């Protein structure tokens, strides 16, 4: 059930006054990755929809530590031996990896400041 | 799965006070192209929606730039003996002509302002 125009337009709207890492953004990034189980494709769709190009620069930089960071620790899931945790989100079937990713990517959107 | 009615009147409402190639309505068409997943009819149809005949024309100008670099270099899918890229994306069964039709469009666009 992938999100529509609709709901990405809605959260782009109510995420609009606050800036990147306030309460009420990181409250409605992490409602809607919850609900819909994003896997990275979407999830930087909506990156890419939501900030400017200075901030996914940012969160990519912050993300990509935070990813490294958990490899070298050692994911519950993580084979590295078919590609790497950014794009075994992408298969359905890996949702350890995928909720993995997205825990990782809000933690980086919520350190920005 | 074409957009409807009520996608297209929200995309130009919410953009309604940028200007065109501003990163506002980069984001948002951007957002929609790589959603929908249109060939160039609808993508003509979107483009007489949001913008005048000026701006129509002037993406038409840049565009038809873009394509002739792009297809005089030789594309991995074009095959020149069967129509011009605007019929090849018109095409269900070639997806990399489309794909290489939307982001021409798009880098166009905003090569406006």
């Amino acid at each position: 059930r992938p999100w529509q125009m609709k709901d990405l337009q809605a959260i782009k709207q109510e995420v609009s006054q606050a800036a990147p890492g306030s309460p009420q953004f990181m409250q409605t990034i992490r409602l809607a990755v919850q609900q819909f189980d994003p896997t990275a494709k979407d999830l930087q769709d909506l990156l890419q929809y939501l900030c400017s190009s200075l901030v996914a620069s940012l969160h990519h930089q912050q993300l990509d530590s935070l990813i490294s960071e958990a490899e070298t620790r050692g994911i519950t899931g993580y084979n590295p031996l078919a590609g790497p945790l950014r794009v075994q989100a992408n298969n359905p079937q890996q949702q350890g990896l995928r909720r993995e990713y997205q825990q990782l990517w809000l933690a980086a959107f919520a350190a920005l400041p």
